[PDB]
């Protein structure tokens, strides 16, 4: 087996926490997936970050909600906004707070932002941006794509389109509430869109992907206020993305081909050397034993060190483990009834690894055997007497073990007798003779015996039958035992009337 060396990732709520990180004055709710980034007060910053660098040769999906605040531009003291950024530069950082609305301070990187604060004249230098356009200046919060020079500063973007150009928010953020908020990145076409509560922006974003110098990029979502202030929330939602920079390692059944145990995945900047784990000792705790390293699709991999150094493309490294653990079988003794239907006995089996597990069965009772399908001892035992019966457990390892546990075949069911009427006959005529029928679950002779014959009659054992003529007038009870090999007795009596002519 072969995996992938780059994952096409989901982060939802509740993986978020493994996938990205907060700063700042952000807090998270994993049950509704709501990032808060800053609270309505003054001088806050807060953002997340994701921990693995996102490859633009494939698409790209944020799909949630935002809530932008109360107030905004002409209409309360609202800011500063909310910035999404994609950075060619380290994982891990984050744009500044104020006019640069999370994205100025970025190097050559671009991104699109959520403004509720115009900045009409032209913002200092450490603020890192440019002024905001004429064009959704004089009330309203805008929505705009943002890039960024290799000084950091930060530009809103217009244009003479509507599709692309910076544009006031048709709806505006008045009462806190979610509203939708998707990026979607076309990796085939390049094409960017961005929708906010059904409005959108789209543009082709191969020229900004070509002037920031890679094709791998660090994700930042980031809020701040300043002197104006709002509840700033990013609810996830998800974010889609295919990894970049990262190396995936497993650790695998040599003999299966099987993960033993979940696979890691290690992230870094491009160039950046990372240890990665063997996990020697988890997987002894689970009965493997080291077996070798494959490291054909991690170039960079060295042994010595255990490192891997992380390149724009996917790398991958296996651990091979060997299964040295004997599967167990826990089955108690057994007593069973000859001649009856066993219910099944499950030779219940627990192993340590990855693959088949087979039994072999020796030494059944008559009548018994082993079925594979459902891993039980069915059938109907046909003789009396106690097996020791042998199972011999083994993994696809060829791991081994053997127990044996005993079957003990018994006979504790009485026979059953067919029933004899009650009978009448005249004094002195030779009567036609009475069958005495038995049967027993043992499939074995069945002895009678019988007492209060009418004088004159008599039982015969060879062919289990009364015969003969009756010599006094009067009522019997004849009374006949049937007794099977084991001592099991069945008492079964009947009247024998005898009459005058
Ligand atoms: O309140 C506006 C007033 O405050 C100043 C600081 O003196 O700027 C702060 O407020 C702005 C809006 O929140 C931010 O853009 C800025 O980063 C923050 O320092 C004044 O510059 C501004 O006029
Ligand atoms: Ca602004
Ligand atoms: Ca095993
Ligand atoms: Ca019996």
């Amino acid at each position: 087996t072969t995996a992938v060396t780059a994952n096409t990732i989901t982060v939802n709520k509740d993986n978020l926490k493994q996938y990205m990180t907060t700063s700042g004055n952000a807090t998270y709710d994993q049950s509704t997936g709501i990032v808060t980034l800053t609270q309505d007060a003054y001088s806050q910053k807060g953002a997340i970050t994701l921990g693995t660098r996102i490859d633009s040769n494939k698409s790209f999906h944020f799909s949630g909600k935002v809530n932008l605040g109360n107030k905004y531009e002409g209409h309360g003291n609202g800011g500063d906004g909310i910035g999404f950024a994609f950075s060619p530069g380290v994982l891990g950082e984050t744009g500044l707070n104020g006019a640069a609305v999370g994205i100025g301070g970025l190097s050559n990187a671009f991104g699109f932002k959520l403004d509720t604060y115009h900045n009409t004249s032209k913002p200092n230098s450490a603020a890192k941006a440019n002024a905001d356009p004429s064009n959704v200046a004089g009330g309203g919060a805008f929505g705009a794509f943002v890039t960024t020079d290799s000084y950091g500063v930060a530009t809103t973007y217009t244009s003479s389109s509507t599709a692309d150009n910076a544009a006031k928010l048709n709806v505006q953020p008045t009462n806190n509430t979610f509203q939708d908020f998707d990026i979607n990145y076309n990796g085939d076409t390049k094409v960017m869109t961005v929708k906010y509560a059904g409005q959108t922006w789209t543009r082709n974003i191969s020229d900004w992907i070509a002037k920031s110098g890679t094709t791998n990029f660090s994700l930042s979502m980031t809020a701040s206020t300043g002197g104006a202030t709002n509840l700033q929330q990013v609810q996830f939602g998800t974010f889609e993305y295919t990894e970049s920079a990262v190396t995936q390692v497993r650790y695998v059944d040599v003999t299966t081909g099987k993960d033993i145990i979940p696979p890691k995945t290690y992230s870094g900047n491009v160039d950046q050397v990372v240890t990665i784990d063997n996990q020697q000792s988890a997987l002894t705790a689970k009965g493997y034993n080291y077996t070798s390293v494959d490291s054909s699709y991690a170039s960079t991999y060295n042994d010595t060190n255990k490192t891997v150094k992380m390149t724009n493309a996917g790398q991958s490294v296996t651990y091979y483990f060997t299964d040295v653990k004997a599967p167990t079988v826990t089955v108690g003794n057994q007593t069973i009834e000859v001649g009856k239907t066993m219910n099944p006995i499950v030779l219940t089996t627990t192993d340590n690894g990855t693959g088949t597990v087979t039994n072999t069965v020796t030494g059944l009772p008559s009548g018994l055997s082993y079925d594979s399908a459902t891993n039980s001892i069915i059938g109907t035992p046909t003789k009396i007497g106690q097996s020791t019966v042998t199972v011999v457990s083994t993994d696809q390892a060829n791991n081994k073990s053997t127990t044996t546990f005993t079957i003990n075949v018994v006979d504790t069911t009485a026979p059953t007798v067919t029933p004899i009427g009650d009978q009448s006959s005249e004094v002195y005529s030779p009567i036609s003779p009475i069958k005495i029928a038995t049967q027993d679950n043992s499939g074995n002779a069945v002895t009678n015996t019988v007492t209060g014959l009418p004088s004159g009659l008599t039982f015969d054992s060879t062919n289990n039958t009364i015969s003969g003529t009756p010599t006094n007038i009067g009522t019997s009870t004849i009374s006949i035992v049937s007794t099977d090999a084991s001592g099991n007795k069945t008492t079964t009596t009947f009247k024998y009337e005898v009459t005058r002519n």
